[PDB]
């Protein structure tokens, strides 16, 4: 139910323009939404690879993907895809009330 990893082949990219919404937006909107305490990310690396991931924890349900990043930031966005899109949210859309 709550426990374990949920994991997705997610990569994150970078942001296409400076005003793009980002997964990590969403997710927090979404938590807003839903009354929910705010995500925590977690980074798990592997140094001797300059590699990075994140653990991003939701309504205490762990999310990660299955692929690292060579950027932090990146990691953290690919959790918060994770998260997002396996729960079928949308990851660039935020509303406008």
């Amino acid at each position: 139910d709550t426990s374990g990893v949920i994991k997705m082949a997610v990569k994150a990219d970078r942001r296409a323009y400076p005003a793009q919404i980002t997964p990590k937006m969403c997710l927090l909107e979404w938590c807003r939404r839903e009354k929910l305490a705010q995500p925590v990310y977690e980074t798990v690396q592997r140094p001797l690879d300059r590699l990075f991931s994140s653990i991003v924890t939701v309504a205490e349900q762990k999310y990660q993907s299955t692929l690292w990043d060579k950027s932090k930031k990146l990691a953290e966005q690919a959790a918060a895809i994770v998260c997002l899109r396996s729960q079928g949210l949308p990851e660039g859309r935020l509303g406008e009330e």
